[PDB]
């Protein structure tokens, strides 16, 4: 695989978002993945709707949490692959209350045909990401509360509790690392991103890795 990949440098990753006071991290992870996959299929980079998932995906629990794999399956099986634009279905749950699901009035921004669940293997995930783009991952982020920068090497790795987006890696660095897009504003971490060490299953990053499929 390439020594290092950074999909942000390639124009494939939208701005860092803010879930607000809502446990919708799973929807931010799934949507960020779709955004990147849609771009990488040759379409313009477009913000898509986390609210669609939070309000309408009843196999998940809105501001009380969810699974990115459930979100991808909902999009395909219950929403015929359609993912609405952010502009037409804007985020409204930042104070913890998700408005009721609505269908009419929204504009489809992207379409997916399925999703893949990747091996629980950091090298295989990296190699897949280099060719196929950013990957949704579940992590234990309990120990991320005071992170302000650097490569994390003792992430508490005990219980999957958060969903984020792998956007790159660097195997050439002194301490190889993953580059992760979080959804806690750009004031958190490294302009909204975190680097965790790569090779040691930091934060259980290998355990629940997946991606939408476009086309
Ligand atoms: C989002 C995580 S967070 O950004 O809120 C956060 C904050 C501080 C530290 C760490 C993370 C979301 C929070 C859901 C929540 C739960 C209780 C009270 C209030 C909000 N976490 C998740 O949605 C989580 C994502 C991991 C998916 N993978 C997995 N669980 N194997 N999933 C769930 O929380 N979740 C899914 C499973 N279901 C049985 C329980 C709820």
């Amino acid at each position: 695989a390439p020594a290092a990949v950074d999909w942000r440098a390639r124009g494939a990753v939208t701005a860092v978002k803010d879930q607000g006071q809502c446990g919708s991290c799973w929807a931010f992870s799934a949507i960020g993945n779709v955004e990147c996959q849609w771009f990488l299929a040759g379409h313009p980079l477009t913000n898509l709707s986390e609210q669609m998932l939070v309000s309408c995906d009843k196999t998940d629990s809105g501001c009380s949490g969810g699974l990115m794999n459930n979100a991808f399956e909902w999009i395909v099986q219950e929403n015929n692959g359609a993912v609405y634009t952010e502009d037409s279905y804007p985020y409204a749950s930042g104070e913890g209350i998700s408005p009721p699901c609505t269908t009419s009035g929204h504009t489809v921004g992207a379409t997916i045909t399925g999703h893949v669940e990747l091996p629980q293997d950091e090298a295989q995930i990296a190699a897949w990401l280099a060719v196929n783009g950013p990957v949704a991952v579940a992590v234990d982020a309990s120990s991320w509360m005071t992170y302000t920068g650097g490569v994390m090497t003792s992430c508490v790795s005990e219980q999957l509790d958060h969903g984020v987006l792998l956007v790159g890696y660097n195997d050439s660095a002194a301490v190889p690392y993953w580059i992760i897009k979080n959804s806690w504003t750009t004031q958190w971490g490294e302009e909204g991103y975190i680097r965790i060490a790569k090779g040691s299953n930091q934060c259980l990053v290998k355990e629940e890795a997946s991606s939408a499929v476009v086309g």
